[PDB]
């Protein structure tokens, strides 16, 4: 089957600094909660951390070079904010700022559209030690960083995100301890998701009186659980899941006004949303489009002990990544069908791929695995597109092996193989798939 | 996740006659439309045929001891009719009727229930001269036949279908010509399905005047569309896909008339049902269950130039099979669900497997794949019944590596290898993994 | 045996410019009826074109270098029209000049005559939209195209070449869809053969006007088919499946008529040729050779359903290349003796090859059936050489993996492996192979 | 293509007594030529002889059931002359005659027409000891023999042959002194052809007189040359080279003459024939069919030093056997064609094969190679059939790997492997494909 996408598709990769960028004392860069998260003994896998990651401090040409053959028109990178205020507060570090201009020039340069992601989870650990965002100081300290990087970028940068993935940032950050800064406390995981809620749309205020050029908005996760039985409970558990990821922070922005439902779910937990006079209304900030994005999908039912949204996921047989995450690419359009209850908004897919650990054999990373979840996803694009939703690009999860936070760089999710001994690059067999499809602009399934 | 099974669920593994009986001239058999169909040059892959096939017509007794190793608690086979019956009409063959006595004795000897389908396909050729099912003799034929098998076989088979894969017999035999007879007639495939239909009832009549032991059903293969747009053209295309495999005959046999919307649409292709008076209500006969065969699920959409149904399905990039299905176990739920449309009947699913090609390495057969998808549609099993449908039973769909009807023996869908050179049988790694299903009467998934 | 070839005898290998130039948007090249055709879903496997092909606008030398050590003496390239002629009509491109001054400079430098084709499929786009070769306006296009290069060549080339493969270029591309432009319409194939024949004889007589240096012909390819069985009606549909392909352009060149027994049986599907007066005399101009391209043979047998030319071939169980063409080498013995009918005429063998698809494995590309398949041809060539026919080269088809058309990139034909992911040139063993041969100037075949 | 083959085509394989037979000395058996040649230093590679062979002497029922699961309608097989005759003159030995009685009633028990070859070149040594063939006394010994065979297994038979490849008991072993005598010399060669003509004459006539079952006619080895050149001289050098062959033994069966160009050839070089008065009228005795023994085809030029007939075979670099034969099958049509010159008389092909060494490897003989070459020369079989030419059946050569003369062990001609350590037989996968083709009684070639 053939599907054709639309002329003005946009074809990317994505990245985030801490991921990739291999120079974390560099330049007067400050550290982030990230370096601390990762130089914890038991946090990160192996104790791997982003000290040098895939160098992309230093090899962001040859990565450019990489990107601009791939046939690609945008290009997802995060800003490490410890680099541009290295306390988060004070002074700017123009080595910083420098550093990325070297990188937009040669993407402008290369007919490679930057898509920038202001926050990528690199809190500067100096605001972490004040509170972080469970601190509204922290809100003030993000809106100037946005600030710099709107006036420092004007006419460079036309696409722009306040957040990732907000439900990671709050609550398997400060949840569930997973992520940086590794807290596990319900209310302290709300007033983070909140104070970034405001931070953001403080942001898009700013972004709109500085009359910065492009457009802006949040890139949320997506989580799609689908229920075992028929029951109301089942289905109960399947909302809350849902819910959290997207609509928790989409229906303040959208609608002014947080899900009643899980509201009342987290009052009966004891935890409260930290709103002031005025909050809502700022988060209510009208934006231009959202990324999503989207990796997995699950059956879920109620169970009382499964966490504290008490929604079990069951293990289906279904095949699963070296992640271990389960393939059924349906969730996406699904989720995207779901999400147009906030109208028909411009949606990219800023993130989607799968963690396949192939290697370099004979000079070839034979990642055959990868290249058929992108090709299932893909079909689910087009699908969503021919339906009428207005979805404006796809950004593949990722340019390179990195590091996978938690897991550290033994998830491989690239399409450019990193040997992180050698720091040589190998595009894999997906990255040649890639590059004909974004090139062609149809992809063909066949057997 | 471990999903327990209910107490009397009843676990089996399925054959037909022609597909493993290794004996086609013997003991006066005569010859099917299949013998005749696998003798014509370009009908069969490879030029195969059932002449000799698994040989089951002399090595029953080995695969009788293998299906007791396995600890499963019935056997689907079906009675090859013109071993009965050698022309269709005549008299009666007491060696064709020794024969699954000796098939029988042996399964009720080692406690493994009977479960008997009637006609699995082998038209005796005879009746095909005259017609076939598109001539109503062949009904009377039939009924005789049914009679023969329930007076023969009263209380040594507590299980019957009449009729396996209505659909396929009819729509794929004469509409399509892929199957014996060969035909690409649309009022010959709506002639054979109504004919098969009334046969269908009026032998359900018999097995109740003649009080008959057990009870009797049919087993419909049953498809499954979803559609790629939300358009109501692709909906329409799914609607007709879905409804032509099942409800086309299970709402003569539980409503008392075929589906309008195809009744209209074989209209418009100047076709008619053949219904005489009486027909409908002899084919509306209460029936104790039905069978359900399922293997695979489609995203379709309307396309004017995909065949008579005008439903096309798209290739969405999911991983098939060896003979190249996608597999996608949802539609088991979904279809089950669907089918609640007539009551919540007693459903017994008569065939599920997988084409999975490996062969014998190093003394074993590890399909895995095989494992794998077995595995996946065993949880839509459980969950079906946790919704609480009254699903009764599995059969996995093949205890044999077989003769694959137009795909000949490269298809191999067997929990037991069988070197065709030799006859050689060596169970398959499934076969080991389903033992432990089905004796301990739960299943788990695992990571 | 030892196969002794004649001193002045010309080795070569050939290219087209479409199928290995790596730069098709480069200074000014306007698009081709090729580029228009490969960026068309599903007309080239897997989306595949030319874009970068081989890189032979930039890699040129090393090709040069490469052949250079080949120790050949002439080289076959096509030049692209739409790079002199961005539109096929207006004002030359000096830049498009200027590249093929730099291939014939580095290879009359080193000592490797120029073997130049004018049109080798590459029709600019804006003449297509014209009507292309249908039209006759094209033919005007062409002549001036001819007579730019004549001018602008003219002591650098002495080997010229018209057209490559009529055959294709009219019912290949305008009858059969297969190739661009595509069409599927007898008279419309017609019409493109016929003013491709006038576009031939009125640029020989410019280059005798223009006193230009070589020599000049057209390079056919030729089929060759036997009969299955004795019947004149096998016979018949033989002599049109080989009269098409070569007579039908060869007569009117040569004897100043088509073949009438084929004009006969397109009248009778209703087509007839477009002969203006005058016509054919232009077409019977004078021309010092032709070239022959051979690649294979075949069985085939009269069938009113085999196509417009009711020809059925025969799979007669041959060993095939991994395109799929049986190798039976006597075929150019045979056709170089049935095109004596046209006089001993002198004639090269422009191209000559196999599809093996061997990759590099240890450092080497073991393309042994490469080998094989060349070293029996060249004994043919001998041999018609032995009978006193004049046979004057051979060019190995294909200097280079590269753009194989429909196929794309899938079907190599190289003596020099190319991987397209890096550009890297690998000279396969059959490269080494014919290094001894064109170098000894004698073949010898062994057990 | 598929290929149809006549209702009654008769299929086979066949096999020579000194070839499989295990058992040289047992029960009397008196040595033949061939014993003495293999037991001679330097004659067979590696001292290999058939002592042993297949020990078909003793496992001559497992063969028979081997046979009988190929579908196969008829065995070809010789009778060992010293098993029967023991000194060739003497009394008979009633333990040889049993053994023959063993196999034929097996086959006929079994359905498998016998097809009985008289002499297949075990010479008793004791008339070799007087001359052998070159003495005419041996005419009288072979009547003898032929006329006790007759007698014996009157009913039993329906299918004979006189002599096994004339041109090979000759020429190759009385000329070339390749085969057992191991001569060289001309005359004794052609007085060897000469008594084979006119023992084999007489020997019908015995037929005739005794009114023995069935038909008998005699089993030449074909050959087929074409010419490198089209000189005169190339031509006679093949016409020498297929006459000596065929001609040389058919037209004085068939016209009552030998080939006069190839009598005054052999009048150049001193040798005549030894005819006297009424030879050629009883070597002109009516036959019933005959059978054709076809390898391989050749390209010959004449070279006054290319062996007593001046005729050289080129090397045309074509794919070989094992044993290094090239895979030309036209040249079974062409032959077929060309034996028409004594009228479409009955033809069986009594051999056909190849050496093709493959061994067992995972329990089975992956011998794609074989079938390659067997369904290659099936359809120039059908082919002449579908010409009209009477061409009756098909043996192929080589039931078992055996004693392949000269070559001993080290060529592998069989459709069954045979482990000479241990007699085991592993049937190729040859023969499943050949048992597929005998008893669908079609052939497909597919890609």
């Amino acid at each position: 089957t053939i599907f054709q996408f639309p002329q003005d598709f946009m074809w990317g990769t994505a990245t985030a600094a801490y991921q990739i960028e291999g120079a974390y004392q560099e330049d007067g860069r400050g550290l982030s909660i990230w370096d601390t998260f990762a130089h914890t003994p038991g946090k990160v896998f192996n104790g791997d951390n982003g000290n040098v990651a895939c160098d992309s401090y230093h090899r962001y040409e040859e990565d450019i070079r990489l990107m601009k053959e791939l046939g690609i028109r945008t290009y997802r990178f995060s800003v490490s904010w410890p680099r541009i205020f290295p306390n988060g507060d004070g002074e700017v570090n123009q080595k910083g700022l420098d550093y990325y201009h070297r990188v937009v020039d040669l993407l402008n340069d290369n007919g490679i559209e930057p898509f920038c992601t202001l926050y990528h989870w690199d809190l500067p650990q100096a605001l972490q030690d004040a509170g972080g965002w469970g601190n509204r100081r922290t809100i003030q300290a993000f809106v100037q960083f946005a600030e710099t990087m709107f006036r420092e970028f004007h006419g460079k940068i036309q696409h722009w995100l306040t957040f990732n993935e907000p439900w990671c940032i709050a609550f398997l950050s400060n949840m569930l301890g997973v992520h940086a800064p590794g807290l596990t406390n319900l209310q302290t995981a709300i007033d983070v998701g909140h104070h970034l809620l405001v931070a953001h749309g403080l942001s898009v205020r700013r972004f709109r009186e500085l009359g910065t050029s492009g457009q802006i908005g949040i890139a949320p996760n997506v989580s799609w659980a689908v229920p075992y039985s028929t029951s109301e409970e089942d289905k109960a558990a399947c909302a809350r899941t849902i819910s959290l990821h997207s609509d928790w922070f989409l229906q303040p922005i959208y609608q002014g006004s947080y899900p009643q439902f899980l509201v009342d779910w987290f009052a009966e937990q004891g935890a409260t949303v930290p709103i002031q006079d005025g909050d809502m209304d700022i988060i209510g900030e009208p934006i231009d489009m959202i990324g999503i994005n989207y990796y997995s999908m699950s059956v879920n039912r109620f169970n009382p002990e499964a966490g504290f949204l008490q929604s079990e996921e069951i293990n289906m047989g279904l095949p699963v990544t070296d992640i271990g995450w389960p393939v059924e690419s349906r969730g996406l359009y699904e989720v995207l069908h779901y999400l147009q209850k906030y109208g028909n908004i411009d949606i990219y897919i800023t993130e989607n791929g799968a963690c396949i650990n192939d290697e370099v054999v004979n000079g070839k990373v034979q990642d055959d695995r990868r290249i058929s979840y992108m090709q299932q996803h893909l079909v689910q694009v087009h699908r969503t597109i021919h339906d009428g939703l207005h979805v404006k690009g796809y950004m593949a999860w990722s340019l390179l092996d990195n590091f996978e936070w938690a897991e550290g760089y033994n998830m491989r999710f690239g399409m450019i193989h990193v040997d992180f001994r050698t720091q040589v690059r190998t595009p894999k067999e997906s990255y040649y798939w890639y590059r004909n499809v974004v090139s062609n602009n149809w992809l063909e399934t066949r057997r």
